[PDB]
């Protein structure tokens, strides 16, 4: 979902986080072509042109295909609707603290319109060496063949870094969010990675709550994902126990500790 063709629009760019990450993404090599902040149109942040609306940004920059949201919770839902209605197909929502019902509403709307939501309450996505649409520091990642999908932001960093230190690079790393309801799920992520030629193995980082991990083991058991899967579930249906048992009966190598993931991956490779 994230590569050299990524053209990013940053919603909430004049803000503290929006401006900082717009700069960090640029320095990493991500093509950030514009930003939006109502009332700041005509301005500029770190060289990036600012527009009062997504519509105006797109008029002047039609190559935009991805948006990242750094807008406070009260305004995050609106930012998502504005992007989707403008035709943007991938919207990364970093924003934390959005009422669950509101997220349920804009995620369903996005699904209805053919848009993909990553988040909310997530660090975004990164394809080491190609592009970053998120908040993760690029130095802890490395270009490789292991996909990482995670509900936990901290574990995404810790586990990715561990893999990198062992010389085990990643294809695309996606933090799908830690809220009760998020957009892209483990099963959907697995579907994407199954068709990704750069991905040889996948690391699934879950935790208690929801049935997303259980549905992923379910789709794997059905043979919908045939590459090796190493998982880790924090919190040691919805229970830690139930998730582990479920993934294991699906043929997934579950790690007892995060420190065990690298070796589980090295062998599977």
């Amino acid at each position: 979902l994230v590569d050299s063709e990524t053209r990013v629009l940053v919603q909430g760019i004049t803000g503290r986080e929006g401006s900082f990450h717009a700069k960090a993404m640029l320095e990493y090599g991500t093509k950030v072509v514009a930003g939006v902040t109502p009332g700041k149109g005509g301005s500029e942040v770190h060289g990036v042109p600012v527009y009062d609306s997504v519509k105006e940004a797109l008029a002047e920059h039609p190559e935009i295909n991805t948006s990242i949201v750094f807008v406070p919770a009260p305004f995050a839902p609106d930012a998502v609707y504005e992007a989707v209605d403008a035709g943007i197909r991938l919207v990364v929502v970093i924003t934390e603290g959005i009422p669950v019902h509101d997220t349920m509403r804009f995620v369903n709307y996005a699904r209805q319109k053919g848009a993909t939501i990553i988040g909310p309450n997530c660090p975004g996505a990164i394809t080491p060496g190609q592009a970053k649409v998120g908040i993760m520091p690029g130095h802890i990642f490395k270009e490789g063949g292991v996909a990482v999908v995670s509900r936990s932001g901290t574990l995404t960093y810790e586990i990715s870094y561990m893999l990198t230190r062992q010389g085990i690079g990643q294809s695309t790393v996606i933090g799908i969010g830690g809220d009760p309801i998020v957009g892209l799920s483990f099963t959907e992520a697995l579907k994407l990675f199954q068709e990704d030629p750069q991905t040889e193995a996948l690391v699934l980082i879950g935790e208690i709550g929801g049935d997303m991990e259980e549905r992923a083991a379910e789709m794997i058991k059905k043979g919908e994902f045939t590459k090796p899967v190493i998982a880790y579930i924090a919190g040691r249906t919805g229970t830690y126990e139930g998730k582990v048992k479920a993934l294991r009966e699906a043929g997934v190598e579950v790690a007892e500790t995060p420190f065990e993931v690298p070796e589980l991956v090295r062998k599977a490779l």
